[PDB]
């Protein structure tokens, strides 16, 4: 099957135009009615074998909201449980989620991929920030969306965006990187705003190693960690052997069966399935924990260097957005990749901050908040701009 071959497709529900604007006022007003699809596609593994995976299509539509529209392909944050699926998740929340209220109820067609190794996929295991296969994912993501949009006859602009939160930000990154390289001439990218993702990722997680960072406490580094190098290793098969190579027990034989697993990373963190980050020095085992910030070698550290996102000259007009509250996800990462692409030659690449200005407010909860938030900002400073 080739790259972005449309398996399946199916119409879960549809929103009202009314219906939405009444959730934005609890004023901004919806233009559109949205339609939420699902769907299965033939993609590419981390080695470029044959694999499948599934994904979310939000259609616009409605009498103030005719055609043409613009394809922007999403980019999901951290999901730990396997079989989740954002197009039931939406339908579950009946429309309650800022990509039908902010986005494809004023216009914009959304494509997100659940990515590899969750939802539908047949992947034994996902990819967790790893560029290739999130690009790849999503990429093939909007081929398969484009057949079922083709097949209703959407009329659709030719321009294509891309957007993403946290884990979605360098999703976005990495997608956009990928199109600019290759793809440029089967999609007109237009506009790509990435929302607090962790473009500096080794550096990213150097400084947040001890379990806060500038900004304060990295609360949910335990489980975000854990999901890192469980995933690189399952990627790169360069870490370790056994579990207990890196993690104290009993957490060594009951951390990679979560990640992902059974259990939502809220459940997870809610109940206590893992330590706190005030119990980080008996959770990873001491050689590994010491010897990660000290030693570039450190084949961890490796695999997460050979996902940054800061060595290239983007050329698509770019906003990255985030907030100096974010203690998840430093906005250094932002700050971090401008400085690097200016020096590359490009300046597409602007920011704005949706921070407080109070490092009273700095927090690892501040992290969730960027994302409606951020939504919104790039969509009315870049997002519109380039329609």
């Amino acid at each position: 099957p080739a790259r972005g071959t449309l398996l399946t497709s199916n119409f879960l529900t549809s929103y009202t135009r009314d219906a939405i604007s009444a959730m934005l006022a609890s004023p901004e007003q919806a233009k559109c009615n949205v339609r939420v699809a699902e769907f299965t596609y033939a993609t590419i593994g981390v080695e470029g074998e044959p694999a499948t995976a599934s994904g979310v299509l939000l259609i616009p539509g409605g009498e103030r909201c005719s055609g043409p529209y613009p394809l922007l392909g999403w980019g999901h944050p951290t999901e730990a449980l396997r079989a989740q699926e954002q197009a039931k998740e939406i339908r579950d929340a009946k429309g309650d989620d800022p990509l039908v209220t902010r986005l494809a109820s004023q216009g914009y067609v959304v494509v997100g991929s659940d990515y590899l190794g969750l939802g539908k996929s047949n992947y034994a295991y996902h990819p967790y920030l790893h560029s290739a296969s999130e690009a790849s994912a999503t990429i093939d993501a909007m081929r398969a969306a484009r057949s079922v949009l083709q097949h209703l006859k959407t009329p659709l602009s030719g321009k294509v965006m891309l957007s993403g939160y946290s884990q979605g930000g360098h999703t976005a990154m990495a997608t956009q990187r990928e199109i600019e390289a290759h793809l440029s001439k089967e999609f007109h990218l237009v506009a790509s705003a990435p929302i607090s993702g962790p473009y500096a990722l080794e550096q990213t997680f150097l400084d947040s190693w001890s379990g806060s960072n500038a900004v304060g406490e990295n609360t949910f580094f335990i489980l975000l960690g854990s999901y890192a190098i469980v995933a690189m290793q399952h990627t790169y098969k360069n870490i370790y052997l056994e579990p207990g190579q890196v993690f104290q027990d009993p957490w060594a034989a009951k951390v990679e069966p979560l990640f992902p697993g059974k259990q939502s990373l809220t459940d997870m963190f809610l109940n206590d399935t893992l330590p706190s980050i005030d119990k980080v020095k008996s959770y990873f085992q001491p050689g590994f924990y010491s010897d990660f910030p000290s030693n570039p070698a450190n084949p961890f550290r490796q695999d997460l260097a050979r996902n940054n996102l800061l060595e290239w000259a983007p050329q698509t007009p770019t906003l990255l957005c985030g907030s100096s509250n974010d203690a998840t996800v430093p906005l250094k990462n932002a700050q971090t990749a401008i400085a690097s692409f200016q020096q590359r030659g490009s300046n597409q690449v602007a920011l704005v901050d949706t921070g407080t200005g109070n490092a009273s407010d700095n927090s690892a909860f501040a992290h969730m908040l960027t994302k409606e938030s951020c939504i919104v900002v790039v969509r009315d400073q870049l997002l519109d701009k380039q329609r």
